């Protein structure tokens, strides 16, 4: 059984701002960091994830007086229950996040938990297993320290046979780590008349290559977005309000200027993850990764949307939306 209504909060770790501040606070939002030379799983480039930037650390790293890392005389049963504590809080507000309806994911499916919850929890428990295995991304020099000082308690605490040990003591943990999950949603009964929770929703086992996981985040995010720029386009453009030369006008420009502009950004992602999935995974599409996960992806054609042809910015300028937004 769980710490039902024992209640315990850690300093360092408050509301996630990644995709913005919670109502009523605005903006704080986090972009995705896509940097070159630096090595992600076997080869070269990486886009770090607005929710990994935000990922709660907890007693794990002291951020007073310039920072220091937290755990360097632990024992690995206390730095077990630091993780242990790090991703119990992490899940509780996640849950904010989601419910509230900040995460842009979330913007209430199906065991009555809020959408994009459960995967924002695997992802984060993800990022949590390449943080103490050492299999992340180096972006900051603090956790390296952190996958540093997990190493060396790790070695010094169990018998010698080497970041095999460390491979081991995850594996021996895992179980243990994925309860603090399931613990915490069990802890949302006591906050929620939507359905019972015995904790399992998010999977009763922990999921399921970080790069490919980050990549997949990347564009169940991308598709919700797209799905709602195309909900405010055809607000704006249907009306069929066209000024005459028929060229589109108004509110309507507007809205189909703003996904253009979107896509324009979102071009650069696309590019260095579809390159590093595709040339690491022979024979497998960027496409079908992102289609055969989330639904909201359906609709898009990825080669279309980012085509980098001569012809098609001047014969669809707003895209996969050029139809819609235009006259007659």
């Amino acid at each position: 059984s769980c710490d039902l209504n024992a209640t315990n909060y850690i300093r360092g770790c408050q509301s996630k701002t990644y995709d913005g501040k919670i109502f009523p606070g605005k903006g704080g939002e986090k972009q995705w960091i896509c940097k070159d030379t630096i090595i992600h799983g076997d080869t070269n480039g990486a886009c770090i994830p607005p929710r990994t930037q935000n990922l709660c650390v907890g007693e794990l790293w002291d951020k007073s007086y310039g920072g220091r890392s937290n755990i360097k005389n632990d024992t690995k049963e206390l730095l077990k229950e630091k993780i242990k504590n790090a991703i119990h809080k992490e899940t509780e507000l996640l849950y904010e996040y989601h419910d509230t309806g900040t995460a842009i994911i979330s913007k209430n499916d199906p065991n009555g938990l809020p959408k994009g919850f459960c995967h924002a929890v695997q992802r984060s428990f993800i990022d949590y297993k390449n943080m103490i295995l050492g299999t992340s991304v180096n972006i900051y020099e603090h956790i390296g320290k952190l996958q540093e000082d997990i190493k060396k308690i790790i070695e010094k605490g169990t018998p010698q046979q080497s970041t095999e040990n460390v491979n081991a003591w995850w594996k021996g943990i895992e179980r243990e780590m994925w309860d603090a999950v399931r613990c915490a949603i069990t802890k949302i009964n006591k906050k929620n008349n939507n359905s019972i929770f015995n904790g399992d929703e998010c999977g009763v086992s922990p999921p399921t290559d970080q790069s490919v996981s980050w990549f997949k985040e990347w564009g169940e995010q991308f598709c919700i977005e797209r799905l709602r720029y195309e909900q405010n386009i055809r607000e704006a453009c249907t009306e069929k309000k066209c000024i005459n030369s028929d060229k589109i006008q108004g509110a309507c420009k507007r809205k189909c200027e703003k996904y253009k502009k979107y896509i324009s950004e979102k071009k650069q992602e696309w590019d260095k993850q579809k390159t590093k999935y595709e040339n690491k995974y022979v024979g497998k599409s960027a496409s079908d990764l992102l289609k055969e996960n989330y639904p909201e992806c359906i609709s898009a054609n990825f080669d279309f949307i980012f085509n980098d042809n001569i012809e098609y910015k001047t014969y669809y300028p707003y895209g996969d939306y050029s139809s819609i937004c235009s006259c007659e």
